[PDB]
């Protein structure tokens, strides 16, 4: 007997969210049993991974951030490691990954391809980690990916008083305004505080409403990665509840994939938006240039889960499902995606890809679960 409603007690709905977890997992185990229950790889909770885990996952990124890019130079001349060669594929598809019917399939395809420059490149050979917001959402300070200890993603920048508020527009839609949080400035602490943000700005929306964005976001722009967590953000829009209501409430990929990003002109960005902008500063604030704050990785893992699991919940009919076209909110209008549409992640690994071969965690290139 699976939940059909979701529960307005956290506690509740936390054990909503892992019963249908468990549902999910029992579904994908059974359609296994080439991807075999044996290879078959399972993707964890960060809180989880013990000292020694999460540190070897950090230093498996940090290594990325020294081998140097194979992006050509004359195509990005500000690209300079392995990391920049994700960031740049992403500011330069933004326009065709969001708001599209391929915005589920490419950040799975992104992140997995991610964890295999990880494995490859880099000597990892523990599981892939996500970020379950449900358990920060009221104190995002206090969370294991943000807490600013050596096994964060580093934590909060350093704080600015009195900043103006946020100000997110889209269109001609009445504008959406966010508190600034409490940080502002460059990481003061943890594993990523040497660490140089390379490319973009692109549109990054500031404190007191303005968006800066360099002349050419592919030029050499090196600096500090910023924050400003925002446990505000996390409360509206990221809880149990949230994230339950968001699996149990859509009866499509349609309304799963637009309440999860944010219906323009509700007010509500989403547990995606909600995910990317509680974390506050550069490039957190930036679409383009997103997977430039390390915690992006853990939060489309949580987002991949998150679908993962409502697909397995009437597999038949949700497994392949796919509605909407190849351009952000369809401006300008451009064909709706198909299965026979093809993706690519640029220079930053693998190649090519059909959306058929991506819509299943145990086919194609892809053999995990989440637990
Ligand atoms: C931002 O995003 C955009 C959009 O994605 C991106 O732009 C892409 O830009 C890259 C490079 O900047 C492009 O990659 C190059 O494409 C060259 C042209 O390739 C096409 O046409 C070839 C010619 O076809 C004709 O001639 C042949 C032979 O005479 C004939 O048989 C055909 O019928 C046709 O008439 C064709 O060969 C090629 O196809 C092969 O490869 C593609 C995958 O690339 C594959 O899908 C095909 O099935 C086929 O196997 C393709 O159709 C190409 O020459 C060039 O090659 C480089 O790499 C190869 C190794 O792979 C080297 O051998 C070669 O010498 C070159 O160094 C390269 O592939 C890409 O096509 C653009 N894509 C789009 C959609 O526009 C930007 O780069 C992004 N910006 C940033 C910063 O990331
Ligand atoms: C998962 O499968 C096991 C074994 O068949 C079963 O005992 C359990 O109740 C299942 N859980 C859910 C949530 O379906
Ligand atoms: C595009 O998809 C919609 C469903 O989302 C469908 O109603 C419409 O007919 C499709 N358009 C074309 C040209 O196939
Ligand atoms: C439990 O806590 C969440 C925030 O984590 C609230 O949104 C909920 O209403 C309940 O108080
Ligand atoms: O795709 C997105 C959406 C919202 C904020 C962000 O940094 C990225
Ligand atoms: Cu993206
Ligand atoms: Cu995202």
């Amino acid at each position: 007997t699976l939940p059909t409603t979701a529960s307005s007690s956290t506690a509740v709905a936390s054990s909503q969210l892992d019963q249908l977890a468990n549902f999910a997992y029992n579904v994908t185990t059974d359609s296994v049993a080439g991807c075999t229950l044996q290879n078959l790889r399972v993707r964890r909770d960060w809180r989880a991974f013990s000292k020694t885990q999460k540190k070897d996952y950090i230093n498996s990124v940090l290594c990325l951030q020294k081998l140097p890019s194979r992006t050509p130079a004359h195509l990005a001349p500000g690209a300079r490691t392995r990391y920049d060669d994700f960031v740049a594929t992403h500011i330069n598809q933004t326009q065709i990954i969001h708001y599209t019917g391929t915005f589920l399939a490419w950040h799975r395809y992104f992140i997995y391809e991610f964890e295999q420059a990880l494995r490859d490149e880099c000597s990892y050979t523990g599981d892939y980690p996500y970020w379950n917001w449900g358990a920060d959402a009221d104190n995002m300070e206090k969370s294991q990916v943000f807490d600013g200890s050596e096994t964060s993603m580093s934590g909060n920048g350093e704080y600015i008083p009195n900043q103006g508020d946020i100000k997110l527009l889209l269109g001609n839609y009445p504008a959406i305004d966010l508190p600034p949080g409490s940080g502002g400035g460059c990481v003061t602490s943890g594993p990523f505080k040497d660490y140089k943000l390379n490319l973009g700005p692109a549109a990054l929306s500031l404190p007191g409403g303005n968006m800066t964005a360099a002349a050419n976001p592919l030029t050499y722009n090196p600096r500090c990665m910023k924050r400003s967590l925002t446990t505000e953000i996390l409360q509206r829009y990221n809880t149990f509840p949230k994230i339950v209501e968001l699996i149990l409430d859509s009866d499509d990929i349609w309304d799963f994939q637009m309440t999860m990003q944010g219906v323009p002109g509700s007010g509500s960005i989403g547990v995606h938006g909600g995910g990317h902008y509680s974390m506050g500063g550069d490039p957190g604030r930036d679409v383009y240039v997103s997977p430039g704050d390390t915690a992006f990785w853990l939060h489309h893992g949580m987002i991949d889960r998150v679908w993962w699991i409502w697909q397995n919940l009437d597999l038949r009919k949700r497994q392949n499902a796919i509605s909407g076209t190849g351009t952000f909110m369809n401006n300008p209008a451009s064909p709706n995606t198909t299965l026979d549409t093809v993706i690519d992640l640029g220079y930053a690994n693998g190649g090519p890809i059909a959306m058929r071969d991506l819509m299943s965690t145990t086919a194609g290139p892809f053999c995990y679960v989440y637990l």
